[PDB]
């Protein structure tokens, strides 16, 4: 619900279990009131003013000291406000004066849910969500400023956005421009935040929220490794399962900033958005800029119930893909399995193989455009490689459909190497400064996707590829960080070129499975999920890291979402061996899928496979669509632990993998989550009945292991 | 409810929202199966049973190594069994034998809720409870023990206590007793323990419970200034609002032992009752010994509903006293404010001062009796000094009752001066080992109260006092800990002489008002509270410190029984200064009452006095009836905060004294609990309207200050 009170000039956002609260203040000003726990009351009564050394008051205050932007709440506070914190919006006039100061001029409430022009955002139809628009302008910088919140009331979500037009007759620059901003002015909070690196990606990091800023971002032209475009400040002392928390998760896969701020009067302000380095966006007269959206959410009861907002809005309003909805095929992939030593021949071997496990498609990862035999060369040239696959593509495909399998293929459109023959022909089509010899990584440049005629190229090639035959997967990979960034567009340009090569892709071959890929889980965002129903979660497919990495991930995002695939060991990231078991429940809590070459393996481990294939399938419906709960923390505790809940609280599916190995084992016991306490439940393999409350206080003793990191699956009926 | 299979031999306690099983083992053994959120479940799958190096297996278990009671959880663990760990029963035999070994016998289960002989236990009618007697014995040891759990449905209380019998012919000794074991198979915890020193009692300490064990206790003869006979196990994270926790509470005034032990196989084991120091009771052929009993409850929604379960039972299922539903006199007494000098002229004075202001009683404490004009004479000498008084105590009360005053009295009847009449007549009445010179602590000694002759000499001398006039209130003090400790059953006996003159002066005298007091709270226990709906807090009445020593009694002790008043400043124990308002506003957390000469206050003071009476009678039944919160933690908080709400919710008092002071103050919130989160709640003097969901989430903005310590009231009407 979305209500205005003209009298107090108040907007409420009600969810189904929040409330939002705003206010036009007698100045103009748009301040934040509250965002907590659903209330009827009005809030303006948290304002306080007193007359604070050095925070300033506008003009319009006139003699009164204790009116200050540099203290009361903001719903988008600015610089030049007389605001010495950290803010939104930044604005260079046509003058080169760096000056905003917003100024409520009208709004509307809308049934339905905004879109974004030229970008993801989460959708609803006209029941579900209501929309509030706000204008606000500054007639001297001449910038207009639409502030869109979108309630989605269900899913206890209100998203928000920004469109910022210049007004005025000559060019403005957008020199910083976040999507969100939660003003609070009182509480003890933590910041949550998920870090990383290639091939380790969202560890957990918690720290208290000290005076002073806690911030990340990314200037890597994608979301990235290391830090996940996504927050949780939570109160002090709250758990998983309770305490006050909020999120924000930026709706984007290109750069961002983070940041929290504890100030002088023990308030804390954070933002997401865009980052401001490498952004000066040029804004002709009359035009119009849209700042990516951010999703919000609130919990009253912890961390697991915030994450499992989170999984709603992203599997049932961000998703568009058909396979939010559907069995997805079990998939082999052919990068760890033989890297770029494969033939046509070696992937029928592969189809066959797989066949007889009971996978459902073979993946032809890099390596077969080109003269694709390394790392080094062909990116760009998007030919198939005829000698190396031994004929046509189209007559591969045929081949691997007559062992009763799929065929999915792997591409990286926005890269050039330097030797290819695209390369040749149009150098300049690389993202490079005039004069610069450009930083080479992975031994490719990026190609400019700002560029029309750049991405038509590349997508006619990739049109071409996929219209061979039935390809019912596409893995799209994106193998480095973007360099020699030579204005201050670029970095947003470059993003919307690849949302529009994507969302041209998407319509042109409607029923693709497009997998998302950035050396794993490089653009792990929800922007990405827009187009793609699973992303690579990492390059780590090692089952022990993967639990950490998977953990975090599930933060935000859904598990349907994590590309998981079982791999050979030692595993080739870590040299690490762990048992096919437990490898199996671990990729699992994902897509599921193999990545090996199965001839390799024993009868044994190959009998392991059709059983895995068969527990993935039964399951396959309760891990996509059921609630998520984290049962451990891997960073800290004895296992690795998780289960999914189906919505009538029926079924669910444990799974612990053991983190820790001593003599003379102290009995370990996984306590469950989210199921009714008074419900009987019967476990499946033991044939024993547990209360929900029992399962949930007491939890059940694991089996002694007998070898070090064993895995575990307890699946529980309700009788 | 409690119920017993039969097949299974497990007997459930079930309260309105927890539950607590036990089982006798194959071979006799009464393990501990589970303590926590109601469930039907049969709890004994959570046993588990391994081959753990050195814990070795009854002889019984024959070769089945994996049993052992070193591992097992139990309900009353013993020496004698083969476990190592910190143990609840240790006998020593009519050979000189340590060793216990408990085997299950029968059980009854009654409607009901079983007494204790000689001492002070949970009541309650036969529809509110039940009783489980559970009978063990050992044939060697020849000793029999009965435990005692209580059952109290709709306080989520478990009582416990035990019954130890001698069944052989040859004495045998008592040489540790508990009242009560919980033993967890697995969980992290805290342990929170109330400790302190004379004049600053029940400072909360709250660490984590690391492997080894964290114990306190008291051989000082009584429950103690320096650690309270409580203890909270809190699982790790747990909160004021959520979380596990699990209590337990000694209803005894004299000694004891509280032991916590994380284990080598990361168990908890939680002990309390009777301390093995000073403690070799002898138990005759057929005799039986009474532990003193134990209060348990569980919350699964945090530390303040498990104290108002712990309120709830104190007031209305353990003090006796008829003013647990009735006003109480306000109060003022001549300690602080004459000590010792005083006359019959100058109490008479006070009850004039007093009667002007609205106060109702005026209380003669130390000084009235023997030559008592300094505290080293007549303890013991209980006649009233007719010189000092300028006439007879008869006269002395009706001229308090002519000022239209009630008339209350200081008793300190356990004691005995050297320098006494007494003393000089019976000098082995004191307690005192032969041949040695006894320790003295404010220059007096102990009677020995395990002497029924000493008891009656001095409770015929106390009757004659009493029976002069109206005497409407008695304190009871005792101002020092024993010690030359004669003999291993003096410390038990003692204390059975105490409640046995305690309750025939109940029994003789049943309306008088009896608040118990040992220099201020040296024994704060709900023994005493059995008797005393009130005790005397602490010694120190300075309000800031207050602040702390209310708090910390609260995790247990309802705010009705804290005896406090406003005193003088500057303080008479700190030297420090506060305002008359913020002593009124602490001091109503609790009984209320002065302690002061008013005659030396300005009219403005006065006229406070007269408004504080008006409020605190304004708000007495929802002080004392009220559910307790509290809204901060003065230890580390900006501010002590707490309210009491009525059980319907819809009245509230919310009381906060300000702790800390800066300049450029920032703006401080108190957030309120217990109210209706959709109710409309009218503050008072403001007029200003809120929901419960707005004041609980944001709470209420304090007034900035502009002196130190300032303290506040705020009042709540659901409209
Ligand atoms: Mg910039
Ligand atoms: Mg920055
Ligand atoms: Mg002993
Ligand atoms: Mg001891």
């Amino acid at each position: 619900a979305i209500i205005y009170n003209p009298n107090k000039k108040i907007f409420t956002l009600h969810t189904a279990h929040t409330t939002y609260q705003m206010q036009v203040d007698p100045l103009g000003y748009l301040l934040h009131l509250y965002y907590g726990e659903k209330t009827n009351s009005s809030m303006d009564y948290v304002l306080t003013y007193a007359d604070r050394g050095f925070s300033g008051n506008p003009y319009a205050a006139g003699m009164d000291r204790t009116y200050s932007l540099d203290a009361l709440p903001q719903e988008y506070p600015s610089l030049g406000t007389g605001d010495y914190r950290n803010i939104a919006l930044n604005i260079k006039n046509e003058k080169g004066v760096e000056s905003a100061d917003l100024l409520f001029k009208s709004y509307e409430i809308r049934n339905g849910k905004y879109r974004l022009q030229g970008l993801p955002a989460v959708w609803a139809d006209e029941k579900e969500a209501q929309t509030l628009e706000i204008v606000l302008a500054d007639e001297n910088a001449q910038v207009e400023v639409h502030l869109l919140y979108g309630v989605l009331e269900e899913n206890d979500v209100i998203t928000r956005s920004v469109r910022i037009k210049n007004t005025g007759t000559g060019q403005i620059t957008i020199e910083k421009a976040a999507a969100a901003c939660l003003d609070f002015v009182q509480g003890e909070f933590d910041v949550l935040r998920f870090y990383g690196k290639h091939a380790m990606e969202r560890n957990l990091e918690r720290t208290p929220l000290g005076h002073g800023t806690i911030a990340f971002g990314s200037r890597r032209g994608t979301s990235s490794h290391q830090y996940n475009p996504a927050v949780i400040l939570a109160e002090k002392g709250t758990t998983e399962t309770a305490g006050s928390c909020y999120g924000m998760l930026f709706v984007y896969s290109g750069n961002f900033s983070c940041e929290a701020e504890k100030d002088q009067f023990n308030q804390t302000r954070l933002l997401l958005g865009l980052n401001e380095e490498l952004f000066s966006y040029p804004l002709a007269s009359g035009e119009t800029f849209t700042v990516p959206e951010v999703i919000l959410s609130y919990s009253a009861e912890g961390l697991s119930a915030l994450s499992q907002q989170y999984h709603n809005c992203i599997r049932n309003h961000v998703c568009r893909s058909k396979y939010v909805h559907m069995q997805r095929p079990v998939l082999i992939n052919s990068w760890e399995a033989a890297y770029f030593d494969f033939t046509g021949d070696t992937i029928v071997d592969l189809a066959k193989e797989a066949a007889s496990l009971g996978i459902d498609m073979v993946v032809m990862d890099d390596g077969w455009f080109g003269k694709r035999n390394d790392d080094n060369s062909s990116l760009g040239d998007w030919q198939v490689n005829e000698t190396k696959l031994g004929g046509s593509l189209a007559e591969l495909i045929t081949r691997v459909h007559e062992q009763g399998m799929k065929f999915g293929i792997w591409i990286e459109p926005e890269m050039i190497n330097e030797d290819s023959d695209l390369y040749r022909a149009h150098p300049d089509w690389a993202i490079r400064i005039q004069g610069k010899k450009p930083v080479r990584s992975r031994n490719q440049l990026l190609l400019d996707f700002s560029r029309k005629e750049v991405r038509d190229c590349v997508f006619d090639q990739i049109c071409v590829v996929l219209d061979q035959g039935k390809i019912d997967y596409v893995k799209w990979d994106m193998n480095r960080s973007m360099a020699d960034v030579y204005a201050g567009n670029l970095s947003y340009d470059y993003v919307l070129g690849v949302y529009d090569f994507m969302e041209r892709l998407c319509s042109r071959y409607p029923d693709l499975l497009l997998e998302g890929c950035s050396g794993g889980g490089g653009r792990f965002d929800a922007g990405m999920l827009y187009y793609s129903p699973q992303i690579w979660c990492s390059d780590n497919t090692d089952a022990i890291n993967r639990t950490r990495i998977q953990y975090g991930t599930s933060f935000f995002y859904p598990v349907s979402a994590m590309g998981a695939h079982v791999s050979a060991v030692p595993n080739h990231q870590t040299g690490r061996v762990t048992s096919f078991h437990t490898r199996g429940v671990t990729a699992m809590a994902g897509t599921f899928g193999y990545e090996l070459n199965p001839a390799l393996l024993s009868d044994e481990e190959k009998q392991q496979i059709r059983e895995q294939i068969k527990t993935y399938k039964k399951y396959e419906t309760l891990i996509n669509e059921g609630t998520y709960w984290r049962l451990s923390d891997p960073f800290t505790d004895e296992i690795a632990a998780w289960m999914s809940v189906s919505e009538e609280q029926d079924h669910a599916l444990v799974s612990v993998v053991r983190l820790m190995a001593e003599a003379n084992q102290a009995t370990v016991y996984v306590r469950l989550r989210g199921l009714k306490p008074d419900a009987v439940y019967l476990e499946e393999q033991s044939g024993r009945q547990y209360s929900g409350a029992a399962l949930m206080h007491a939890g059940i003793p694991l089996p002694p292991f007998t070898e070090e990191y064993e895995a575990y699956q307890f699946a529980f009926t309700e009788l």
